[PDB]
């Protein structure tokens, strides 16, 4: 009959309620509890973007919809989704342990971040595989990147085309597309990490499919460590390009992110919008994929291609 396979869907995680902010950020900060002013700031930011709990639901919806779509579009494998998160329960290791307890012996994994990096994707995949090895009798084949899946490129291409079509003529003629992902420490370059190259390729593919000749690649959401992070940051890039050529509209495609979270709804829709409001340009940031059918179909195609079934 149908072969059973685990579908390990991995992501960063989000707090589930305001009282989870402390523990989630302590985890991201490697055990350093945020000071009270930062905790208050973070709560205010989540309030300003409409609340925490919707953000927390998106990953679950993505995993659910992906499982059901994969099971509909082919007839050989029955997938069961398990969510494994980096910074809050259910953790990657919990998910693998659950797959093992449930009798899964073969799984495929995907990280809900389309570009490979050594800091994120490789670390999630290594955590999942090490837990599988420790438990024994369960193997995981892991997607490493998927930014170049044509269906995923097309998601963003069509959103960009719609945004440009929506602009008044003077904006459309004097607009800049900024394509971004989460910054990482610059030291990843010592490993030959392809993350920057893959962001630039994402940007090339999206601008090309959308027919957008003027675009730039930037990074966002860098951390505070003395070591440099990848730049330029989108806020500085926006101002710099404005000072160079006077763009009247900036379109932000944070292609490294697949769902609403603070690092889009705040780091673009507030922090970049501050800059565009200051320089008098219009701000546009098309919808994140979230759990939209077009994006789920792209992910399902990524998974089936990884398994050689397409
Ligand atoms: C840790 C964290 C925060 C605060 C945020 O907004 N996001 C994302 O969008 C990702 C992918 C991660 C991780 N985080
Ligand atoms: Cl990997
Ligand atoms: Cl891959
Ligand atoms: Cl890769
Ligand atoms: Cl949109
Ligand atoms: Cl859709
Ligand atoms: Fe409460
Ligand atoms: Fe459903
Ligand atoms: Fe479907
Ligand atoms: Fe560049
Ligand atoms: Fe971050
Ligand atoms: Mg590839
Ligand atoms: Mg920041």
């Amino acid at each position: 009959s149908r072969k059973k396979m685990g579908l390990l869907v991995m992501a960063c995680g989000t707090p589930y309620k305001e009282e989870d902010i402390e523990r989630y950020y302590t985890h991201i900060r490697r055990g350093r509890k945020p000071e009270p002013e930062m905790l208050q700031d973070l709560k205010d930011r989540y309030e300003a973007i409409g609340g925490i709990s919707p953000l927390a639901q998106i990953t679950e919806q993505q995993a659910h919809n992906l499982e059901q779509h994969l099971n509909e579009i082919q007839d050989e494998i029955t997938f069961k989704a398990y969510i494994g998160l980096k910074h809050i329960e259910p953790f990657i290791e919990d998910a693998v342990a659950e797959m093992h307890k449930d009798g899964i012996t073969e799984a495929v994994s995907i990280v809900l971040a389309p570009h490979f990096s050594t800091f994120s994707v490789q670390s999630y995949n290594k955590r999942a595989k090490e837990e599988a090895e420790k438990l024994g009798g369960l193997t995981i084949t892991s997607v490493e990147s998927w930014y170049d899946e044509p269906k995923f490129v097309t998601y963003w291409v069509d959103r960009v085309k719609e945004t440009y079509a929506s602009m008044p003529e003077d904006e459309r003629e004097n607009a800049m597309l900024i394509v971004s992902a989460h910054s990482l420490p610059e030291k990843i370059k010592e490993f030959g990490d392809p993350y920057p190259d893959q962001l630039h390729e994402s940007a090339k593919l999206i601008a090309e499919g959308a027919g957008v000749s003027e675009y730039a690649v930037g990074w966002q959401s860098e951390g505070n460590t003395p070591d440099p992070w990848l730049g330029p940051d989108v806020q500085d890039l926006t101002r710099d390009l404005f000072e160079q050529k006077g763009y009247q509209a900036f379109v932000y495609v944070p292609v490294g992110f697949v769902a609403d979270h603070l690092e889009v709804l705040y780091d673009n829709d507030y922090e970049c919008k501050v800059v565009t409001d200051d320089i008098g340009a219009s701000y546009y940031r098309p919808e994140m994929p979230n759990a939209k059918p077009e994006f789920i179909d792209a992910l399902a195609t990524v998974v089936l291609k990884k398994l050689g079934r397409v």
